[PDB]
């Protein structure tokens, strides 16, 4: 699709076998969800946003179904107020900014 | 341009007559700079994201140029770790996210 930016750009994704909604965020390096169940082991990570740092669990090499593609990669989980799809995921579906 | 997202999507931006750089950020509602000085009065605003909240300085009616498109927009000034171009400004230059 071509997404204009008059409203927040949300997409539906499947993660952990559940349908979730997340914000396409080209200013986020990483993909971050709250309240989901990922496979495998995780390691602790801290992420620094506009207001300070956030403690998360990092799950490497897990699947996200997004834009009709299986993307395997890193997903962070923590008490973010909004689920976000970052560049780590968007590069795998060939997303671009066009201006 | 059509840019990919393997690196952070910084663009050159002229804001209030100063040459700066900022991230094209689809997850940002508004444009926020840390390293500019805009003249006159300002309205206080609170904004929030990962890690917490910050107080910013709302400056109204500010000239902004990106990739040759000159627009007049709202710019927030505050202690953001990285300058961001938000959706308000991106809609004015006709930017889209594509996949
Ligand atoms: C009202 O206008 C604004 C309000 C908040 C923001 S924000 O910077 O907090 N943020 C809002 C996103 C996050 C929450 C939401 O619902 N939308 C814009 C983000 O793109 C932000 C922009 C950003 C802010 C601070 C540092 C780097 C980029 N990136 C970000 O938080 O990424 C996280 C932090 C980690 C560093 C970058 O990637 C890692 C994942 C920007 C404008």
């Amino acid at each position: 699709p071509q997404i204009t930016l008059w409203k927040r750009p949300f997409v539906t994704v499947k993660v952990g076998g559940q349908l979730k909604e997340a914000l396409l965020d080209t200013g986020a390096d990483n993909t971050i969800f709250e309240d989901i169940n990922l496979p495998g082991r995780w390691k602790p990570k801290m992420v620094g946003g506009i207001g300070g740092f956030l403690k998360v669990r990092e799950y490497d090499q897990v699947p996200i179904e997004i834009a009709g593609h299986k993307v395997i990669g890193t997903v962070l989980v923590g008490p973010t107020p909004v689920n976000v799809i970052g560049r780590d995921t968007m590069t795998q579906i060939g997303a671009t900014l066009n201006f």
